[PDB]
């Protein structure tokens, strides 16, 4: 059945809730952004209206195949009505076409559910900035203290670096890079900006990304992996035996193999600096695991609340434990008091 905090009060909406059949009262499902946890559920006999941004409706017309006639694409920063309720997308910092939704009550709540985020100072002088804010359905996936990491402009500056050096001692060094769902496109696209090379991958990926409005993309990204040298891999193949394989498939082009993980966080954060990180390293393969989140570090997520100031927070991620839902909302009391309530 669907939980509590996938369902708006006092509308026909709901939010990521494709996984629970004909949803009771549901005129209207609202898709935050194209990751499998949110969309499954969504196929070619989908019916009912869905919502969502002009990015994520490529995506469910071209990989899901989703009819056109039941997919309604929103702009972003724009007063809409759906189903006599104003809403707003907002961008929330995420994969690309991942949103957050204002929705503006007939009865005059407010409520913001932010999807998955990574909370932005930015986001302060958005339209968020114009009204409170009531309800807050807030993505809690990192809501600990011991979750700090870097900006993503320290983790790309790193990897840039790193792949630089690397081709410039040895030519004949291939750079992989893994990936298993949209999103952290910067890591593959920077380092093959910097090498002056086009990223190569399956024609899957290819489609995937061409879905993305990115500017300039045909000029970045390849099927032809004889042309480049950076190639994406899934994220599985990112092992030892996995970039072996993937070398003797070169053709003897290459002699060593550079390869990036770009995993969300790591235990190493707790301890070590950006600048202090190594790789796993078997023979002529290095491993690098990079923390790039798209998601808010604990600091992150403070900040954005206490700025925002709702009078009620429901949390959508690591709500299946009391462990975990009392320890968030012990945090959540903090932010209160420290901010003078
Ligand atoms: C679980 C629940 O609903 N509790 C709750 C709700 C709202 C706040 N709001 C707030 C935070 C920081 C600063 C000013 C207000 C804090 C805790
Ligand atoms: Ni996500």
């Amino acid at each position: 059945t669907c939980p509590f905090y996938k369902k708006i009060p006092g509308t026909g909406f709901t939010v990521d809730a494709f996984q629970y059949g004909v949803v009771e009262g549901c005129t209207a499902y609202f898709l935050t952004h194209f990751h499998s946890d949110h969309y499954a559920g969504l196929s070619k006999h989908f019916t009912f209206p869905v919502y969502c941004s002009e990015i994520t409706g490529n995506l469910l017309k071209n990989k899901l195949h989703v009819q056109e006639q039941y997919i309604h694409p929103l702009p972003l920063d724009t007063e809409c009505i759906v189903n006599g309720v104003k809403v707003v997308l907002l961008d929330a910092n995420h994969c690309p076409g991942a949103v957050m939704i204002l929705f503006y009550l007939p009865n005059g709540t407010v409520i913001l559910h932010t999807g998955d985020f990574r909370a932005d100072p930015s986001m302060e002088r958005s339209l968020l900035a114009d009204q409170k804010v009531h309800m807050l359905y807030l993505d809690t996936t990192y809501c600990s203290p011991e979750y700090t990491f870097p900006s993503q402009q320290e983790v790309i500056r790193f990897a840039i670096n790193t792949a630089f050096e690397a081709v410039t001692l040895n030519p004949h060094a291939l750079v992989v890079c893994g990936t298993y769902s949209i999103g952290k496109e910067k890591v593959f696209l920077a380092i093959a900006d910097v090498l002056g090379s086009k990223v190569g991958m399956s024609q899957e990926k290819y489609k995937t990304l061409q879905c993305l409005n990115i500017p300039e993309i045909n000029s970045l990204i390849t099927t032809d992996m004889c042309s480049s040298l950076v190639h994406l891999l899934p994220m599985m193949q990112i092992n030892f035996k996995g970039l072996q394989s993937h070398l003797k498939k070169c053709g003897g082009k290459y002699n060593q193999i550079l390869a990036f993980r770009p995993t969300g966080w790591t235990h190493s954060n707790k301890f070590t600096r950006i600048a202090d990180v190594i790789p796993q390293t078997k023979g002529n393969i290095s491993i690098y695991g990079i923390p790039y989140s798209e998601h808010s570090s604990y600091l992150e997520m403070k900040r954005f609340v206490q700025w925002l100031k709702p009078q009620k927070i429901i949390p959508t991620v690591n709500v299946g434990t009391w462990k975990s839902r009392s320890t968030m909302e012990k945090y959540f009391r903090e932010w209160k008091l420290e901010a003078g309530y």
